[PDB]
């Protein structure tokens, strides 16, 4: 069964820069965010397709988390990833996908278009709990990234 969230973000880095910056999480997660240890691909190019393993730590506990690469609308500004393993996958999900689209905002800026998009086994729903860390996961990503490049002018 499929279940769809949508949400919106607002930031003052035109979505050009931005978008470059998210195409480069792999590697900019790991400095930013203690939690997150590692970002390997396993198999395929990086390209939509690709299945990566990540290493983080949940409440001081060591974790694995895989990820499938879903589509890189590069004309739209668009990043789309699912989680399909791990700690972050519930019990009764098949797969949790997380959208990213950028579109113009005020004063320069972009609005981020996120979508929540969940898979679940059989005619199971997503809990509240799962969905509220969804949500947050989303934002997260989006708003760490965007702390990358108001921090490093120089470089997107
Ligand atoms: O704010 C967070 C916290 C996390 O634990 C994670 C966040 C953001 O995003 C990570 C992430 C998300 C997408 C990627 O392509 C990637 O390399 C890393 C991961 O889900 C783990
Ligand atoms: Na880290």
């Amino acid at each position: 069964g499929v279940f769809t969230f949508e949400d919106e973000i607002t930031s003052t880095v035109p979505p050009a820069k931005l978008y470059n910056a998210m195409k480069d999480a792999d590697s900019i997660t790991p400095k930013i965010i203690d939690d997150v240890k590692s970002v390997e691909i396993v198999e395929g190019n990086g390209g939509p397709g690709t299945i990566k393993k990540l290493t983080i730590v949940e409440d001081g506990e060591t974790k694995f988390i895989l990820h499938k690469v879903e589509s890189i609308d590069e004309a739209n500004y668009a990043y789309n990833y699912s989680v399909v393993g791990g700690v972050a996958l519930p019990p009764t999900a098949e797969k949790i996908t997380f959208e990213t689209k950028l579109v113009e905002g005020p004063n320069g800026g972009s609005i981020g278009k996120l979508t929540l998009k969940y898979h679940t086994k059989g005619d199971a729903k997503p809990d509240e709990e799962e969905l509220k860390k969804g949500k947050a996961k989303g934002e997260g990503l989006f708003r760490a990234i965007e702390g990358y490049v108001l921090a490093n002018p120089t470089q997107y």
